[PDB]
This record gives C-alpha cells, sequence and structure tokens, in this order.
C-alpha cells in the first residue's frame, strides 16, 4: 500500500560477498559512493559494471558538487565552488558550463546522479554551506541554480536539490549536533526557501535537510509531513522524488531507532531512505521495508542516468568551449 526504497553503501574498493548478497533484495534501490570508495577512473567504471552485473535497476550517486566536497578526484576536473562562481561577472554562463562539466564527467564513469548543487543561502550563519551555497540574495542564487541544473540537464542528469527548506541560517551542525530554527513562517517563504519555489518546476529530486522549525513542525523537515506533503507537494508544486538525508548521522536520533528512522521518513512522505557509514542500521531498514513490504516508485527511475557519455566526452565543441570558459576565471584545473 505504501511505497519506499533504500540507498545503500560499501566500505571497501571492490563488493564483498556480503555486499553482493544485501543488493538482490529489491528493496535496495541505489548505491552511494564515497572517498573510501574511490581509486582510478577506470577503478569506479569496473565497480559500477560489477554493480551492474547484480542488479541493472540500481542507481548510483556521487557526492560532488566540486567544491569542499568533491569525491572524484584523480582524473577529473578541480570544480570550483558555487561562491567562487558569484564574484564573477558572467555567473549565468559559468553555472551551466560548470553543471554540464561535472555532469558528463561523472555520468562518462558510470554513476546516474550527483547530489547537486545546494540551494541553501549563504548567511554566513551554518558552518556546513560555507561555501557551497551560491550567494545571500535569494533571487540571485535561484537564477544560478537554475543555470547550473540547466547544463546538467544538457547533460543528461537529474539535479537533486539540497536542503529543503533551508539550512544556512541554522547556526548547529545536523552532522553532530541537531540544528534547530526558530525562524518565523511567513519570513522562510521571503528568504531561505525562495530558490526552492522557482525552481520546482525545473528539479526532479529533493533532500530535506535535518533542520527543526519548531515554528512548522517540531519534527525535522525531512521526517514532517507539514513540510513534505502540506507545504512542498501541496503547495509549491513539486511532483519529483524526494531523497532523504543520511539517516544515520546526529540529528535523525529524534525518532530513535534506525528502523524506526526510515519509518518516520517515509511516512512523512519521502520517496527513498539514505543510510550509509554503518552496515547494521542499513540491515535494520532493510528488514523493516521488507515487513511492510515497499514498492519501488515509479518517480525513481526519472532520476537514472540517460547520459549519452562515454569515452567520447574530451571530444566534444561544448568540451573544449566549457574548458576554456571555465579556464579564464581561473576556477578549474
Ligand atoms: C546537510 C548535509 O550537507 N548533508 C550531507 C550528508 N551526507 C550526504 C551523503 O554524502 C550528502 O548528500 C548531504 O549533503
Amino acid at each position: 500500500h505504501m511505497q519506499g526504497s533504500l540507498m545503500l553503501d560499501i566500505g571497501g574498493t571492490w563488493l564483498t560477498a556480503e555486499d553482493r548478497q544485501i543488493l538482490r533484495h529489491p528493496e535496495v534501490g541505489g548505491l552511494i559512493i564515497f572517498a573510501r570508495n574511490i581509486e582510478h577512473p577506470a577503478q569506479v567504471r569496473e565497480l559500477c559494471a560489477a554493480i551492474r552485473a547484480i542488479r541493472p535497476d540500481l542507481l548510483l550517486a556521487v557526492d560532488q558538487e566540486g567544491g569542499r566536497v568533491q569525491r572524484l578526484r584523480q582524473g577529473f576536473v578541480r570544480l570550483p565552488a558555487m561562491r567562487a562562481i558569484a564574484d564573477n561577472p558572467n555567473a549565468e554562463e559559468l553555472a551551466e558550463h560548470c553543471g554540464w562539466l561535472m555532469a558528463t564527467e561523472v555520468q562518462a564513469v558510470g554513476l546516474d546522479l550527483s547530489f547537486a548543487p545546494v540551494l541553501d543561502l549563504d548567511h554566513q550563519r551554518s558552518a556546513v554551506v560555507g561555501s557551497r551555497a551560491f550567494e545571500g540574495d535569494p533571487e540571485r542564487a535561484a537564477l544560478l541554480a537554475g543555470a547550473f541544473i540547466r547544463g546538467m540537464h544538457a547533460a543528461g542528469m537529474a539535479a537533486t536539490g539540497k536542503h529543503f527548506p533551508g539550512h544556512g541560517w541554522a547556526e548547529a551542525d545536523s552532522h553532530v549536533a541537531i540544528p534547530e530554527d526558530a525562524r518565523s513562517l511567513e519570513e522562510i517563504r521571503r528568504s531561505d526557501l525562495v530558490p526552492f519555489a522557482r525552481l520546482a518546476g525545473q528539479l526532479d529530486a529533493l533532500m530535506p535537510a535535518h533542520v527543526i522549525y519548531p515554528q512548522v513542525d517540531p519534527q525535522p523537515a525531512g521526517f514532517s509531513r507539514r513540510w513534505l506533503q502540506e507545504i512542498l507537494r501541496g503547495e509549491l508544486k513539486f511532483d519529483g522524488v524526494i531523497f532523504s538525508d543520511d539517516l544515520s548521522m546526529a540529528g535523525a536520533h529524534v525518532v530513535g531507532d534506525a528502523a524506526s528512522r526510515i519509518e518516520a521518513a517515509l511516512a512523512a512522505g519521502c520517496d527513498m531512505g539514505l543510510v550509509c557509514n554503518d552496515r547494521a542500521s542499513a540491515e535494520l531498514a532493510l528488514a523493516a521495508l521488507q515487513r511492510l513490504k515497499v514498492t519501488p516508485p515509479s518517480r525513481l527511475q526519472r532520476m537514472r542516468g540517460k547520459g549519452y557519455a562515454n569515452t567520447d566526452y574530451r571530444q566534444q565543441p561544448r568540451w573544449l568551449e566549457a574548458l576554456s570558459a571555465l579556464r579564464a576565471a581561473q576556477l578549474i584545473d
């Protein structure tokens, strides 16, 4: 009667026999890679193909926006930070070139999508979105992110928005602490949420933050049916998938058990649960999804990469023009 899925995580260069046996479960619908899973480009290509040899229906994602955190390093251009593009005069063109460049480079390795860009605003308040946020003005960041997403769509990758409904004002970090944002209801509509409302029709995937808004819903935004159903789906006209954020870090312990985390996330309206950095918590969630007999949402296949990317992306006119256009701003490698 309900729908949902699970995105796993491996902690090795190649697949362990245990990883193969947990993949085959239908409730698993994705895999996130980190620094510990990456050696060289060809290594990641055979790692993907090794997973596709088990489940060609899975979708593989990477944490690659090119700033403080860029997982794919050797063999990949040093993408700039989103704040490094704001000062430049033609930011609307550098965004399209930056989005297309990184999306083609990661799709040619084998991954489907990349959790990028971030739609948060740089209020100089949050320690996690330092250089990740585009700019401070809401409309400036909404136009820049729309151009960045425009480049990814031209590359064939579905874009994911982070982090709904806003994480730049939350002074506390959600990786170790529990962020709380006591801003009023109507102010968020005029400030942090503006980029999310502008790109709701141009976006295919969202990631709610784990910040608490006591004005809106005592539970975090990822676990709030008022945030995900009443405001996002019912008001912001959004219709794509809703990727849960990492359900293993701190800030998500408001509900309790690892299994109870994905219970509250799927009951809130999200389409997929994200648990990484811990295999045991992923097994408890998997066993949970097997119990209520989750069905893979028909919206998830929209996020699989349609990329025409081969090893050919090195020889295309967009490749040379975007290289020169981004090299002029002293951003790329
Ligand atoms: C708030 C935040 O930045 N969360 C990150 C947690 N880890 C995920 C998997 O790498 C990322 O997608 C989120 O950005």
